[PDB]
């Protein structure tokens, strides 16, 4: 009788990390819950339900790339990183 | 009638940055006054005034050679730097 994912644990600034961007506040709640999920805050961290038509949501990257996408991948910096 | 060079004004844990290494607290006003040298506290800043048989003594680099050599440069990690 319901037909969504399990529920996902994400930092609220984990695609803020993966990106190397600081998104605008509230950015990675707004574009999930755009995308169709149930999210609910905590301290910071979100809990994230995929919506029943998205079951390759299932772990913290799945969260960050909708999020990264839909902000568009142009305001990510280039940077090298530090070899050693 | 005084032969001592100018005061040489420092902050105190410039040796430690120097050498890559925390010395134990006082080392640096500790050695300075066993080479000659007055040494005054201001906070974080030592006022050291050489001893008139160490005309070398002009800039804060000299005396963190003297901290540097009397400690041993065998305490001095070795950390490669990472080159961009
Ligand atoms: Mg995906
Ligand atoms: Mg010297």
């Amino acid at each position: 009788d319901d037909w969504s994912p399990p529920p996902i644990r994400m930092g609220v600034d984990v695609p803020d990390r993966i990106a190397g961007v600081a998104y605008p506040q509230g950015t990675t709640a707004r574009r999930l819950a755009q995308i169709g999920a149930v999210v609910t805050h905590d301290g910071d961290t979100l809990t994230v339900t995929p919506p029943s038509w998205r079951p390759d949501l299932r772990q913290p990257a799945d969260l960050v790339e909708e999020v990264l996408r839909l902000e568009g991948l142009e305001v990510i910096p280039s940077v090298l990183p530090p070899a050693p």
